């Protein structure tokens, strides 16, 4: 009735589609990234905008704050749990869906680039790359997760141990706030504006594009992967990386996959074979590396490479929008502080990762730049001491199948609990998982005790702040999900 009425006022019709639409189906599964998350039995958005000026987000925002109708923000819709396009229970809500607003500005001269919030990462490197090949930017590794979400919520990936994460690289943002006010980093104030760089999507306002500092790379980098089952020596192997790993230099990352009794080192190197060859000589030789194993390519070349395996192909893997792979997934993550014990290592390998529904393993070293931010310096809180990361994934491909997969997730998570970080157990905001927790609504706002149940695990003791900072810009609650910071209020 009258949130739609005041919408049409405002915003050209061909930008807004009720249920009834026919495009409506298609204009939503367009970025849904899972597939357990597009069937029917979902609770879908009554209306969806789809804005291509900073105007239409500000006339949405404000006519829903006018008929109390709440706004889901979607960028890439990578979200895990599908956050920005569903709910858990049933209700009223609006998508605000930023896919038609992916401009990318890239100053070369000055190392900037003002980036829509619309646009997928892929999107934003190939500019960078357009404007030179010797520099970058250190955001995830996956080409059509979105801009938005990503830096919204941290954003990590080969480059996080020489430049740490995306959202400590952004130097201004323009945003809509719960009122409909466009704000930048001037007139936003150092709360929210340390808030809205890394304390997850959707809390603090509707970020439409981010500016972001350009770093350099050299015009070669060097990639290897080199794999060692388990009789080839991967324990021991594994054992001595996650001690060495975060202590190399910042230079170099090497991360793990594995997804059965075999591990996969998947190096990341700023520099050349004929320099990496000593430096792993000297630090880890137990991975018996050779100038045979190096691949050389450019910073830009890297990104398909080490995600798909792909040398030859650089338009098609960064410019892509079909939106072909949605397989059924779950994922859950953790942080490590301390070593495993070899016999956990074996366990993982030799008994976990060989289950019905067992998924896959992915271990990522932090030391270095990363490590050196502190822990309150911004609301990503997983800085000093950490060894590394675990990310877990799990795939399925058939809509009755999922019994087995869950079931692994949540016992391999049991199996860990000992050896990762505890009180809390931290978690990555990105890799958002609704078992750690989820708000209750009292009176229409989101209540703290429910909050922090999932929120220290993702925040640790910036929680707090983030929440105080919510309770500023938003006491009534309009931006919020399922696991959003709920406002502290005096
Ligand atoms: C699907 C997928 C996700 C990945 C992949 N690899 C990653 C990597 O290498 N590094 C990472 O740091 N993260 C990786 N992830 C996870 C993604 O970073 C997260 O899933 C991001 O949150 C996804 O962002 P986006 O694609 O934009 O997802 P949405 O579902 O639109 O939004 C997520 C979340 O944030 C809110 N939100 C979106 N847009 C905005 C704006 N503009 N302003 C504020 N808040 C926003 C949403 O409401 C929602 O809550 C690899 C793959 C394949
Ligand atoms: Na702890
Ligand atoms: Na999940
Ligand atoms: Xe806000
Ligand atoms: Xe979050």
């Amino acid at each position: 009735e009258d949130f739609l009425g005041c919408l049409v006022k405002e915003i050209p019709p061909r930008l807004l589609y009720a249920k009834s639409s026919p495009a409506y189906p298609s204009v939503l599964g367009q970025t849904i990234r899972n597939s357990r998350w597009s069937s029917p039995d979902n609770v879908k958005p009554l209306y969806i905008i789809t804005p291509t000026q900073v105007s239409h987000i500000q006339s949405a925002v404000v006519c829903g704050r006018r008929h109390t109708v709440r706004i889901r923000v979607r960028s890439g819709g990578h979200d895990y749990e599908g956050l920005s396009y569903r709910s858990l229970q049933p209700e009223t809500f609006a998508v605000v869906d930023l896919n038609k607003m992916r401009a990318v500005w890239v100053d070369g001269k000055a190392r900037t680039a003002w980036v829509d919030s619309g646009a997928q990462l892929g999107e934003l490197y190939y500019a960078i790359y357009k404007a030179s090949p010797t520099l970058a930017f250190p955001a995830g590794v996956c080409p059509t997760v979105g801009v938005g979400g990503n830096f919204a919520g941290g954003g990590f990936g080969m480059l996080l141990r020489k430049y740490g994460i995306a959202a400590e690289n952004v130097i201004d943002v323009k945003l809509v706030d719960a009122n409909g006010k466009l704000h930048d980093k001037k007139s936003m104030g150092d709360d929210h504006f340390w808030a809205v760089r890394g304390g997850g999507g959707e809390s603090f306002g509707i970020v439409v594009a981010w500016q972001v500092k350009l770093l350099p790379v050299p015009p070669t980098v060097t990639i290897f992967k080199i794999s060692k089952t388990v009789s080839e020596g991967a324990v021991d192997i594994i054992n001595k990386w996650q001690v060495v790993a975060p202590q190399l230099p910042a230079d170099l990352m090497i991360r793990i996959i594995a997804q059965g009794p075999k591990a996969t080192f998947e190096a990341m190197y700023l520099g050349t074979c004929k320099t990496l060859t000593p430096l792993m000589s000297s630090k880890f030789p137990e991975l018996g590396m050779n100038p045979s194993h190096c691949n050389e390519m450019s910073w830009i070349q890297s990104i398909p490479f080490v995600h798909l395996g792909h040398r030859d192909a650089l338009e098609d893997d960064l410019l892509n929008r079909q939106n072909s792979f949605k397989p059924f997934a779950e994922y859950k993550s953790d942080y490590v502080y301390q070593p495993f014990p070899k016999t956990v290592w074996e366990q993982i390998l030799n008994t976990w990762l060989v289950k019905p529904g067992a998924g896959i393993m992915i271990f990522d070293p932090y030391g270095a730049t990363i490590s050196a931010t502190p822990e309150s310096a911004t609301p990503f809180p997983h800085r000093k001491g950490v060894l590394f990361n675990i990310q877990y994934v799990n795939y399925w491909f058939a809509p009755g199948a999922a019994a087995a997969p869950l079931s692994w997730s949540k016992d391999i998570y049991n199996y860990m609990e000992p050896y990762v970080s505890k009180n809390p157990r931290q978690a990555y905001a990105n890799y958002r998982d609704i078992d750690l927790g989820r708000n209750e609504v009292v009176n229409d706002v989101s209540t703290y005790a429910s909050g922090k149940v999932w929120g220290q695990k993702y925040f640790k003791g910036n929680f707090e702040r983030l929440a105080i900072t919510k309770g500023k810009v938003d006491p009534t609650d309009y931006f919020r999900n399922e696991q959003s910071i709920p406002p502290l209020i005096k």
